[PDB]
């Protein structure tokens, strides 16, 4: 089981997570830093990991307050989905 750290650019500055592979099973995601916006940004990547783990797809609705949060993490799991 593979396990990659990936970065990208989030609406307050740079989110950090840890994705973890098995084939292509997504099998977590763990938050390693962010600093969005407090009940916005950090809500809507939770809820994002959340779509995530339970579609196992990264073709997923936005939380809708919160686009680039949200884009965010569809495209830190994209970056570690492509190896």
């Amino acid at each position: 089981m593979l396990s990659y750290e990936v970065t990208a650019e989030g609406y307050g500055g740079p989110i950090r997570l840890m994705v973890y592979v098995e084939g292509e099973e997504i099998v977590d995601i763990e938050v390693l830093e962010e600093n969005e916006t407090p009940n916005l940004g950090d809500v809507a990547i939770e809820e994002m990991i959340t779509k995530i783990l339970e579609g196992q797809s990264t073709d997923v609705d936005v939380h809708s307050g919160a686009t680039v949060s949200s884009n965010a993490v569809i495209e830190a799991v994209k970056q570690a989905m492509a190896e």
